[PDB]
């Protein structure tokens, strides 16, 4: 028997406290699938929904968050078809989308207009039973544990589409900025994933770090006087790809001076107030392209899911109960990001 | 026949001045091949080729101006295999390349750290008979008018190659600024040709001529304070493309704020002391791609040429000597408005 | 005598080609000026309120707009000290500050936390009677015509204090962008006055126009290809100060291009998605400085209004009715010209 | 005890390998001075005027680079009044003047249009025994080090010409930007020298350097993902002045964007390929000015020595040979300044 009330981490308004408390458990919509969820992932897009930074609307309205979620379906929709009961789900950011859109009939339908977002839009997978579109749903395989899926529900599909989206080729230099987080550790087991030599650039203790996952090369700030000349002569000119995971503003423009001739430099994050200057001349000159990189479609996330089910990549996580979440807010302000922690709902 | 002496113009170092005298024949290398140019296209490169400005080192030993020339090959070198003689051939930016490099090897010579560039490192279009890699070369069809084709070899090609840098299917719309200019005539015509709606940003009434290449709409600076707001209710969310030629920064700046979502902006020129911010907000939700487009390639210098060949493309072009051709130079470096300006050593 | 309801324009609704309607007459603020206003001038910022367009909200109350308006105090209000009844009063873009701020005791009001601004957090000029702070508003001359008061209420403060900002010495040279513009010839007939030698910069036949006003000689974007070069070759090197009016991008980099060495480049108008770039090399070897000009200070609109009391200044203008303004509103987003309009209360 | 032969070090092409040779001693003009130059400062001024990459022409080719010297006045000419054998003289970047120019009259000597530049169109401090117009030339104490002075001729001049520029009143923060380099801490204890509250934004938690030398707050690109908000609930409303002494463009960018409003952003150094974009509505409701600085006035100039003289301003350097300068010419031509470099010509 589905409940009829569940533990959610609700908060009201912009700010306002996070609360464990007993909600309602939802009912699903005709496409929806109701999803038990068991293990969340925390990244760090749900600190700014609270904040209200992003241009766009927060459902507020009693918000629960998230975006990367686990679980197992419980309820189906009368016009659901190719769900059964009893298979694993992921909620991820994209919950739903018009897909019948300019946008959406193209490969990428979180670019939609009438998009409904997963702990911004909707309610997310903070909670035990959460709704999301069975069309844009995640096929999570079974026999493998969610705990460990949970996180590549929004950073393993992140990567993976920002190194598709280098159009780099095997044996190519691929260049990941902040490569001592968890982003950049998913990022360096991607890369290696897909035959990539790896250069880390990061500043800290980060140089043990990169070696145990298996990168080639990390680069310290910290020590090295001008990460573009040292890039470039690991490099042989440069790395044919640059991969923007941290979202300081000097590592872009670095990242944009050091990249090789016709070499492909992808943003991933979504940060305020930074912006990327580049000279014309140069960029005519070396030929390189500026990419942005979006979350990424079904095609890419069922990707970057079977590299986990195939054991090439492998996050570390600290599984913390959903009481405890508030907890992790507050980190996030402090910058204290720790690895990939994932949410028990359980607990 | 060949003479012995070429008129050409040449300095000894930098900061000297130009003169038509005549210089020695410059022998034909191995691989390389001397072509008699007809009719010599005038692009502002020329006019960074003196003073040392642009970063890469250059000539400075006695150099030959232009890039850009039609005319006919009168010899060849030990080893070319394709060529016959009396065929007309012009030469464009990249003289030669090492034919081996890892760029080189990709398909994009211009990328060689041992690149060869007419009027730069080699002998350019403003002499009488240049010497030019023949792996590098145009190949120009019989029956073309030569005063014609000179401004393909440039303006042409690098309007071509920044439209296929879009990467843009047939039917979606593209934006072209400073769409009044050569450049901007030149590629309005360009993206009619892929079935592309054109949509030009200009200032003045250089409209009905974009209007009358077959440009479905235009815009003007003057009249508007957005330009984007405009730009972005006439293609009902902004062009998938954006094609950079005016060198003006405040146009990259807008190319990036109304390009559509998942759009492509293309850079052309190579213009100095010019920078494009954009948010990285911006560019990750809307997936936006600022590319960067160089000279084009072989193969897309011939679809320029074969555009030419065809009658798609239609260019208004004058014609002024070498020995004559230092007042539309001087006229210019105060960027005077000139049609293409082509040279008749006649 | 004063009545209890008045015709004015209203726009509840931001986008709203606001009514002619009658509303309640304003309750007297307690320190504040209940005034008049015969007669009330338009500028294009008045449209911007009406578009959403400023980053800066606008009141999301019922607004009736309006920054420049002249008329006579009709009712006195508490809290004021000096204004007498039968006085003539001008309300001006600023009608409160805190006038105890960091800013507002540096003699610079407009940039307090705590401001009012008319037609935008107050009720404006486009009623009968409007409500305006006693310490902020403009003391006009009794005996002087109020129809040509009122566009000084903003142009002529404005760009006087920018010639002011300019800090130019008598007998430099001026160069005043879109000078054949309603701000542009009020600025070459301040400009004059302040003993400048004026170029003018505008598109068309409006050579004559800006000569008549003084104006030493006349360069045309239509007809002259380069500005920056016929500019520096018209002042032997640049201008000693250039006013950017016109809000078009290609003007004020064209500014920053021509403008003398040690020169002064001064922006005046309040434009959308606007940015002026230039060469830090340049910038740095000519010591150019990109000034800016916002709303004037009471010293600033008396010196105004000074100007226009001993005939300096002349404002040509088409006395009209409140109502068929909204053709005039429609005109501006039109991107057209119509000419300075000043509206009769009372039609 | 003047030799007729000495050794410099001179380059006859741009790119040219310098050579330490010897060269004839010059000849004195008459309005000249001839200065026992004991030790001379190396800035990336002078790796620009080998490179010949500037718009401007080192046009003497045979050349002896330098534009900051330290030596003893070995010999006068026929119109030197007020100088004496034995004084102290400063190569200064402006070697002489026409004295009848616009901006020679102004008090700019460096715009005029016959300026010679010492390291540039005349023979610099990179040789024993150089020549200076001795109505341009620096007076220094007699007692003070001149390994110490040379430094100021360019660095500590240029900074207290753009503090200057500035013009802040005593209490009000200074932003300066890349404090951690040598015209950083120039600019920092010179600002602290004139009383001002200096905040410094740079690279690394190793500038405790910025802490040391009078700095009150400090930021760091690395730690802050938003230097812009950090710095303005630092200073409560942003610095009242920016000194933008780091060429890379974000940092010019984010200097506009945090400064305070009424403020003044300063640009000083001489790049290629840097432009400084800002938004004219921000710019023109905050009235920010962008205001560039190029070498200071001997009046600027004998204030910021002045200062050195009565200990409140030291610059840690590195005493190199004479003939090692190549090297010197080497790192700048590939990257930045480990420290201020100076050359003692004796080696
Ligand atoms: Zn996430
Ligand atoms: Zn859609
Ligand atoms: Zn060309
Ligand atoms: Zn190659
Ligand atoms: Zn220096
Ligand atoms: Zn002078």
């Amino acid at each position: 028997p589905i409940p009829s009330t569940q533990k959610a981490a609700v908060f009201h308004k912009f700010g306002q406290r996070y609360q464990f408390e007993k909600i309602s458990v939802p009912e699903i919509g005709d496409d929806d699938i109701l999803v038990k969820v068991i293990y969340s992932g925390v990244c760090h897009t749900d600190i700014h929904v609270w904040l209200g930074d992003f241009p766009m609307e927060a459902k507020e309205l009693p918000i629960v968050g998230g975006h990367e979620g686990a679980g197992v379906v419980v309820k189906v929709g009368q016009n659901v078809k190719d769900f059964k009961i009893g298979d694993r789900a992921g909620i991820k950011w994209v919950n739903s989308s018009c897909t019948t859109c300019e946008h959406c009939k193209k490969g990428n339908e979180p670019n939609c207009g009438d998009v409904v977002l997963s702990g911004f839009h909707r309610d997310g997978s903070f909670q035990q039973y959460a709704v999301v579109n069975g069309n844009e749903a995640v096929k999570i395989v079974d026999g493998i544990d969610l705990v460990e899926v949970s996180p590549i529900l929004c950073a393993g599909v992140t990567v993976y589409k920002a190194l598709k989206d280098c159009n780099i080729q095997a044996g190519d230099t691929v260049a990941i900025t902040g490569a001592g987080g968890g982003l950049g550790s998913l990022c360096i087991q991607y890369a290696k994933a897909m035959g990539l030599r790896v250069l880390a650039v990061d500043a800290g203790e980060k140089q043990m770090h990169c070696r145990h996952l298996g990168a080639d090369m990390f680069i310290n700030p910290f020590d090295s006087p001008n990460l573009v000349s040292d890039i470039q002569m690991m490099t042989q000119g440069g790395p044919h790809g640059v991969i923007n995971l941290a979202t300081a503003v000097k590592p872009m423009e670095d990242a944009t001076h050091y990249v090789r001739t016709k070499g492909t430099v992808v943003l991933v994050a979504l940060p305020k107030d930074a912006k990327v200057p580049v000279d014309v001349f140069s960029t005519v000159t070396r030929s390189v392209t500026v990419k942005g990189s979006y979350v990424g479609s079904r095609q890419d996330t069922d990707d970057a899911l079977k590299f986990l089910q195939r054991g090439q990549i492998k996050i570390p996580i600290k599984v913390l109960p959903l009481e405890s979440l508030t907890e992790v807010f507050d980190n996030m302000i402090n910058h204290q990001v720790t690895g990939r922690v994932v949410l028990d709902l359980w607990k």
